[PDB]
């Protein structure tokens, strides 16, 4: 199923895999929610990568 997010702070990439996001965008995840750092498509940029999950918030 969709399992969505919500960033609280702005994230700038920093490696060849991660995402960069704006606060207030809007993420999904390609796989489960278990660990720290997630595969993710923004639904706002249509960019993906590997976010931080201390960074984002569950948005339905």
């Amino acid at each position: 199923g969709v399992t969505t997010f919500v960033a609280l702070y702005d994230y700038e990439s920093r490696t060849e895999t991660d995402l960069s996001f704006k606060k207030g965008e809007r993420l999904q995840i390609l796989n489960s929610s278990e660990g720290d750092w997630w595969l993710a498509h923004s639904l706002t940029t249509g960019q993906t990568g590997y976010i931080p999950s201390n960074y984002v918030a569950p948005s339905d």
